[PDB]
């Protein structure tokens, strides 16, 4: 026999200004529904969630965890599914809200897929990364031993809700950091988007993107992931643009733990790259210093003492294996282009390496 | 956004006798492949499947499991995923092979949908179970604390190979649970099926399945359950005729462990619901009569001492949550054919049950 069956999965990526008074949380809900927390964002958006919900007539039990990179791990997966055990999540009809960062909805949207096989969720971002990155896609996971999302799902929250208003309590650090993913998707598909950057970059940061321009800019990061990730939503085609920024730093984030953010490891990769399109003539001598100079003007590090040439070419095996055999580089053609290549040589590597040590 | 996308799962489901000259184990695989097999298999078919592989030209590791119900948890799916890591099994140009029971291959396919987050595996079931329902499906998962395939995914293999030649050497006991299986399917959809069995139902534990009747029965089975998942197959309409017979038995195999195979406890969930249909006038009490007795005739029991009014009831509550607050219970109208019903009540379990202990 052959069996063929069609999934047609659809969900919604909202902009939700003011999101905790009338507009919808309340009936992105519906009542009484579990929701996991990151312990940072409950004491800080604690008082006013629960205010919402009680006034607006819903009934909850709060699952606080707290989250970091190090114990993103299955074993916190096991934490929100006892959670949900506990609280008799009903197969569909009652969704569990993620309300955190990309640690926190990554862990519960796995624990959501597993749930039963899938159970739904709902996705608010409280972090740069999460409003443009980790909380619109359809990708879950967790590390497992040394190895960065090595175990997880596809599995879109069935509604994203992005409030830009969380990015006010971020420090100057985690805003970054998230712009640095804005900055991938810029770099390899949107001159005008690495334009606003450049322009505007130091004042995001200073107004944690609180109100323009840091709007287009987040409306321009989102249709740019969204365009990459809709029509390749289970990667079949494993020649991905937004694989920018992603060859290294999986290998590079895990070996510095805790010291590198996500978004910073990202970073690393993508000066690496940048430089190895350079020295290929791919970008001008003057492209390749507007790229390294919009980082240094986002106080995003180029290089890391855990980049030694043994741990790039460790980094770089470990992702043909995940690319199927390829290495599938985006390296930038320009800005705001790029080009797919697979004679990346060990060679080349360092000597990108130690371009950028005198550049740093 | 609205973000849509479309994903064709298809897979094959081929019978295939002798497996382990000239017949595709081969080519099922094209080279070098991780295998992952059952402990008492290893032990029964390794001889013969390392020579298979070895004059077809393959290299390999064996990654050994020794597969029972209370093992059926994350870890063991953890030591499947250690041998992914350590073997160095690619994104997708190299399918990994699970060879063994439903234990085994619902482990295996779980570990490799979460793998990279899906990974290709192939499925050799070689018990009856495996053949004619978990390895023939899409649904994989393990168990969570005291509850049933908690955890888990829609996974199919790419492809089943079925070879009834191995089920030569199961006991009876294992040759009637797997029986059980493939009359929950004739009871609800295949009359002709159920008479097939009634007919011939002790020769074929006695032959083990061997050889033309055990052949048509394994074919209607097959072709019985295919029917049901393909247009279904991640379970939105959540009336399903193959829940017949899983509605009590979850945690009833779960408080009997490790007394109760999966198809003896589904067998006294079929008998129990026979009994209530028969007490609501969906079946006579000849037909009750021939359902009981094709279930004594296989050794099949139809109560056990788990089996109280207070567990019957939790059993029915865990699975009105699971089908997301309705029972949606199909109860056998007549033989070879079934209805949903919503209204079960306490009351009827409880008279069924005495039903039950006077004819057991
Ligand atoms: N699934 C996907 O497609 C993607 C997943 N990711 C994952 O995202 C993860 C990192 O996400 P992040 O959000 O950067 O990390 P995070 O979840 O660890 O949060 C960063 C920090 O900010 C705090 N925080 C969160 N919201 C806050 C707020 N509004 N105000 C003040 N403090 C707040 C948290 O408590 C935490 O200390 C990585 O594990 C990365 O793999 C990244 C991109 C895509
Ligand atoms: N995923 C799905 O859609 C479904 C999954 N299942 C799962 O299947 C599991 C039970 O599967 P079973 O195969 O009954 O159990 P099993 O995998 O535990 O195997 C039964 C026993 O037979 C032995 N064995 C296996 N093949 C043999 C052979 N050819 N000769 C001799 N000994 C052999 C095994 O070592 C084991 O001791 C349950 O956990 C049930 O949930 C059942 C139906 C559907
Ligand atoms: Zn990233
Ligand atoms: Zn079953």
């Amino acid at each position: 026999w052959r069996v063929s069956a069609l999934k047609e999965v659809s969900y919604d990526v909202v902009v939700q200004p003011r999101l905790l008074a009338n507009p919808a949380l309340a009936d992105a809900l519906s009542a009484r529904r579990l929701i996991v927390i990151d312990a940072t964002v409950r004491s800080l958006y604690g008082e006013q969630l629960a205010a919402y919900l009680a006034g607006h007539d819903v009934e909850f039990h709060l699952c606080v965890i707290d989250a970091h990179e190090s114990a993103k791990v299955m074993e916190t997966v096991f934490e929100v599914v006892d959670a949900m055990d506990a609280f008799g999540v009903p197969r569909r009809h009652a969704p569990v809200l993620a309300m955190g960062g990309g640690v926190l909805t990554d862990i519960v949207g796995l624990a959501a897929s597993l749930y039963r096989r899938a159970t739904p969720y709902v996705r608010i971002p409280t972090t740069l990364i999460g409003m443009i990155d980790a909380g619109i896609g359809a990708k879950t996971g967790v590390n497992f031993r040394e190895h960065k999302n090595r175990l997880g799902t596809y599995h879109p929250s069935s509604l994203t809700l992005i409030d830009p208003g969380f990015l006010a309590t971020l420090d100057a650090r985690h805003l970054r950091n998230g712009l640095a993913e804005i900055l991938k998707v810029a770099l390899v598909k949107d001159a005008e988007l690495f334009d606003l950057l450049e322009g505007h970059g130091a004042s995001l940061v200073e107004q944690r993107m609180q109100p323009g321009a840091a709007l287009t800019v987040l409306r321009r990061a989102v249709q740019g992931m969204l365009e990459e990730l809709q029509p390749n939503l289970w990667e079949h085609q494993l020649r991905r643009l937004v694989d920018f920024g992603h060859s290294f730093s999986p290998s590079v984030e895990m070996a510095a733990l805790p010291e590198l953010l996500h978004g910073e490891a990202v970073c690393i990769d993508m000066a690496l790259s940048s430089v190895l399109a350079h020295h290929r003539g791919l970008l001008t001598e003057a492209e390749l210093g507007r790229v390294l100079d919009v980082m240094r003007l986002l106080h995003l590090p180029v290089l890391h003492p855990v980049c030694t040439p043994d741990l790039m070419r460790a980094a770089l095996a470990d992702t043909v294996k995940h690319r199927d055999g390829w290495q599938h580089m985006p390296l930038p053609r320009g800005i705001g282009d790029a080009v797919f290549v697979n004679d990346v040589t060990q060679r080349e590597i360092e000597a990108a390496l130690l371009t950028l040590a005198e550049r740093d």
